[PDB]
């Protein structure tokens, strides 16, 4: 689909056999989910943007569903007031920015 | 053009007759520039981001030129670690995200 950025890029995606809303986030290096539970072993992880780092839990080789495209790749959990869609996700499903 | 996002979406822009890197940020609903000197009064504003919240300064009706697209808009000023591009100039120059 096309998304225009009149309001925030916000879409439904899956993961862990639950629904969850998320933000297309083309100025997102990572994907980082709400504290949540997930299988397999995890990392600890620092990630910064604007305001300093927080501390997150990363998680590799993570499925997840965003708008019915299936994709993998490394999905970090933390104290993040919302959820974000980051570039390793948005290029699995052929996302681009045009104008 | 069209930008994919196996790397970070970054493009020139020019303001103040000063060329300077920005990132195109869909995560993000303002636009937000590297400490700078600009004219007129300006406004105070706090943001938040993944790591907390930083005061900035808001100048308005700022021209911007971003890829040869010329917008003109808010800006705000502040400690960010790298320029960024948000909503509301994006939806200036036509842009859009797709998949
Ligand atoms: C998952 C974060 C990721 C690890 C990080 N990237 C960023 O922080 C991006 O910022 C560019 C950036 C790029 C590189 C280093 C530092 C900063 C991001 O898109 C922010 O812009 C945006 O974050 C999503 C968000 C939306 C609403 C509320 C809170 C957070 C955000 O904070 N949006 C704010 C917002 O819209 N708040 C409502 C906005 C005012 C900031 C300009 C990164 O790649 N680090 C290397």
């Amino acid at each position: 689909p096309q998304i225009t950025l009149w309001q925030r890029p916000l879409v439904t995606i899956k993961i862990g056999g639950q629904l969850k809303e998320a933000l297309l986030d083309t100025g997102a290096d990572d994907t980082v989910l709400e504290e949540m539970s997930l299988p397999g072993r995890w990392k600890p992880k620092m990630i910064g943007g604007i305001g300093g780092f927080i501390k997150v839990r990363q998680y590799d080789q993570i499925l997840i569903e965003i708008c019915g495209h299936k994709a993998i790749g490394t999905v970090l959990v933390g104290p993040t007031p919302v959820n974000i869609i980051g570039r390793n996700l948005l290029t699995q499903i052929g996302c681009t920015l045009n104008f």
